[PDB]
């Protein structure tokens, strides 16, 4: 039960400085970022221990928000990619691949929702509403973003 907060508190100071880029889903390369994104993808329960994207953790959640045959396709593609990289880089390649796909748009909603559900900031059945968007913005503002 390590949280996304636990992971950010742990960042090394070259990245702590760039927290707001990170939390904007902006892509930063490196083995620093490789380890942090493994930490967060595990905290949000999106990847296996070795960093492989879990299809079944994302498929239904993505489709509930945006019903789209493309989630299947993008999940299969991005899981395929992450398997072919080393385990240090795997979760981060999965994450990066998804954000670049047409699934990115909905992935960020699912990611935001899970982050705040796990933080106990919104109820477990919370949907992606205008209120939620404001809750996320205020949450980031408290972190200086
Ligand atoms: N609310 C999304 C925050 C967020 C998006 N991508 C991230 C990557 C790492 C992290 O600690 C946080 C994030």
């Amino acid at each position: 039960m390590e949280t996304v907060q636990d992971c950010e508190n742990k960042l090394p100071p070259s990245l702590k400085s760039r927290l707001c880029e990170i939390r904007r889903y902006e892509i930063i390369e490196g083995p620093e970022m490789d380890k942090h994104i493994h930490c967060v993808m595990r905290a949000l329960d999106f990847v296996y221990e070795d960093g492989r994207g879990d299809y079944h953790k994302l498929y239904d959640p993505l489709n509930i928000i945006e019903l789209d045959k493309r989630h299947d396709v993008n999940l299969e593609k991005c899981i395929g990619e992450c398997v072919q990289v080393p385990t240090s880089e795997r979760a981060h390649v999965f994450y990066k691949c998804l954000l670049k796909s047409t699934t990115g748009r909905t992935f960020k909603k699912v990611f935001d929702l899970m982050e705040l559900k796990k933080a106990g900031k919104v109820p477990q059945h919370q949907r992606y509403t205008a209120e939620f968007v404001q809750i996320m913005k205020d949450y980031d503002k408290a972190l200086n973003c």
